[PDB]
C-alpha cells in the first residue's frame, strides 16, 4: 505493497534496482540519461531512460482506493552549443514500458511519431523540462523553453515559461494529490527563482493500477547533457 | 537507493512484487506460506517462502556505511495437532536465494541438511518461531517452543522461551542498529505477553552488500498453518 518509497541521494555505480533504457548510464555518482564522448561531451541522436524495478500501486480497483505521490529530484544540463536540446522528462507508465520506436529527439524518448499526439494511443504522464521548441520539427511547442505536464501526448495540457541554466542544477517537487486531483510540479534554481505549474486529472482513467515511475531524455540534431543528480520518491494508496 | 520503505497492512490477491518460492501463495488477504488443502487445513511436507523483489542497500564497502532497518511483521499458526510443526521465520541472505534442495521439516526451508550447522557454508540471518523440538529429530533445538536468532546454522546463537497460541496473531518489531550492531526482537501476542532477544553481530561479515528479505516457513511430519498477516520494512544507509 500500500505504500512504497526509496531514495537516491547520489548514484553509485553498483546500482540493483534501476531499469536502463538505451543509452543511460552512471557516471560521476549521477545518472546520464544520453550519451557523452571520452571526454565527457554531450553527442546527437542518444535517447536513454531509467525505470525503478518495483512496481507503484497507484490505484485500486476493489477499494475504490487512489495514491498519492511525491517526486523530488534534480537535474543539470550542460552544452557547448546555446541551443542545447531536447529535454528530460520524469513521467509514470505501464511496467512493462520500452523506448517506442523513433521517440528521438522531440518525441523525448516517451512517444511514437505516428501517435506522438493522439491521447487515446497511449497511456503515459510526464513531466518535461523542454528547451527546444523550433516550429519546424517540435510543431506542438509552445514558442519558448518551458515546462509541461504531459497526458497522453507530446502536445502538454499545460505549460509554463522556463529558463534554460547551462550547468546549474534545477531542484523539482512533483506532487499527486488524488483528494482534490491536483498534480503540481514546483521547481527552483538555488537563488530562488520558482517555477509553478499544475493540473486537474484523474490518474484511473489514464493509467493502470501497477505502473513503474522513471526519467526520460533524448538529443536530436542539437544536444546537451541530461544529468539525474539525486531521486526520491513516496507514495501511499488513500481513501478519499 | 540508500533508503527502501515499503508496507502491507494486508495482502490482497494481485501481488507484483513479491518472489514467490515453493507452495507460498495468498488467500484470504494473508500469504499462507505453507500448503494447505482445498478446506484451509494444513498438510505435511511443504516449504514455502517470499521475498520483496527491490534488493535492500544492508552495507557500502566504499562508504563505511551500514543499514539501520526495521521489520515490522505479524502472523499467526493454527493446527489440530498438540506439537504443530514447523516454524517460521524472517530472514535476510543474497539477493538469488532459493530453497535449498532437502530443506523441509526442521531446517525451515533455510538450510541444507548437509550443510545445516557449518557456519561456514552458509550465508544468512534469520529469526525464528520454533514450534517443533522433539530431541530425536531437531537435535540442535533447546527442549520447548523459542524464538531464535540463526545466523548461518540452524542451531541458533541465541533462544528464549517462547509460547505457541494456536490462531493468535504474534506482532515481531526486529531492528538492526549499526552503531552498537545490535540485532533486537520484540514479540508481543494481543494480551500484551511479550519476549525480547538480542545479540550482537557485524552484519558486514556475514552477508553481501544487497541483500533480499523476507519469510520462509516448512513442515514436516507434523503440519500447521504458517500465516504472515501483514509487514512492513524499512531501510537507511548510516556513517558508522
Ligand atoms: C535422519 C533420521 O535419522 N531421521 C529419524 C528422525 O526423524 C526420527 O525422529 C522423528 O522424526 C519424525 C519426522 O521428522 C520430520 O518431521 C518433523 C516434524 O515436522 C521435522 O521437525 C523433521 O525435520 C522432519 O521433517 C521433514 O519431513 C519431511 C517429510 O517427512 C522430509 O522430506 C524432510 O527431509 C524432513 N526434514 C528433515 C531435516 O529431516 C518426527 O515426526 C518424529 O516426531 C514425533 O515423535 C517424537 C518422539 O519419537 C515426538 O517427540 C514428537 O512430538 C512426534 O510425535 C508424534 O506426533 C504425531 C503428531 O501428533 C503423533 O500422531 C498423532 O497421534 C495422535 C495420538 O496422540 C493421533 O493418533 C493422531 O491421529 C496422530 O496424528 C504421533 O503419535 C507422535 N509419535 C510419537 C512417537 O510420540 C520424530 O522426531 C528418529 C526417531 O524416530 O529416527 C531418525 O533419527
Ligand atoms: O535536437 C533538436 C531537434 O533535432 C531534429 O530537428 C532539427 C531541428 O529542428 C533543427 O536542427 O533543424 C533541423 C532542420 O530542419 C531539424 O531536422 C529532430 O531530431 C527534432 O526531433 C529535435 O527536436
Ligand atoms: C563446511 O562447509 C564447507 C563449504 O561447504 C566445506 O568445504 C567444509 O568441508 C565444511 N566443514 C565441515 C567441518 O563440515
Ligand atoms: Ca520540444
Ligand atoms: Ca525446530
Ligand atoms: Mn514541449
Ligand atoms: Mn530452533
Amino acid at each position: 505493497q500500500d505504500s512504497l518509497s526509496f531514495g537516491f541521494p547520489t548514484f553509485p555505480s553498483d546500482q540493483k534496482n534501476l531499469i536502463f533504457q538505451g543509452d543511460a548510464q552512471i557516471k560521476n555518482n549521477a545518472v546520464q540519461l544520453t550519451k557523452t564522448d571520452s571526454n565527457g561531451n554531450p553527442v546527437a541522436s542518444t535517447v536513454g531512460r531509467i525505470l525503478f524495478s518495483a512496481q507503484v500501486h497507484l490505484w485500486e480497483k476493489s477499494s475504490s482506493r487512489v495514491a498519492n505521490f511525491q517526486s523530488q529530484f534534480s537535474f543539470s544540463l550542460k552544452s557547448p552549443l546555446s541551443n542545447g536540446a531536447d529535454g528530460i522528462a520524469f513521467f509514470i507508465a505501464p511496467p512493462d514500458t520500452t523506448i517506442p520506436s523513433g521517440s528521438g529527439g522531440g518525441l523525448l524518448g516517451l512517444f511514437a511519431p505516428g501517435t506522438a499526439q493522439n491521447t487515446s494511443a497511449n497511456q503515459v504522464i510526464a513531466v518535461e523540462f523542454d528547451t527546444f521548441y523550433a516550429q519546424d520539427s517540435n510543431t506542438w511547442d509552445p514558442n519558448y523553453p518551458h515546462i509541461g505536464i504531459d497526458v497522453n501526448s507530446i502536445r502538454s495540457v499545460k505549460t509554463v515559461k522556463w529558463d534554460r541554466r547551462d550547468g546549474q542544477s534545477l531542484n523539482v517537487l512533483v506532487t499527486f494529490n488524488p483528494s482534490t486531483r491536483n498534480l503540481d510540479v514546483v521547481a527552483t534554481y538555488s537563488d530562488g527563482t520558482r517555477y509553478e505549474v499544475s493540473y486537474e486529472v484523474d490518474v484511473r482513467s489514464v493509467l493502470p493500477e501497477w505502473v513503474r515511475v522513471g526519467f526520460s531524455a533524448a538529443s536530436g540534431e542539437q544536444y546537451q547533457t541530461h544529468t539525474l543528480e539525486s531521486w526520491s520518491f513516496t507514495s501511499t494508496l488513500l481513501y478519499t
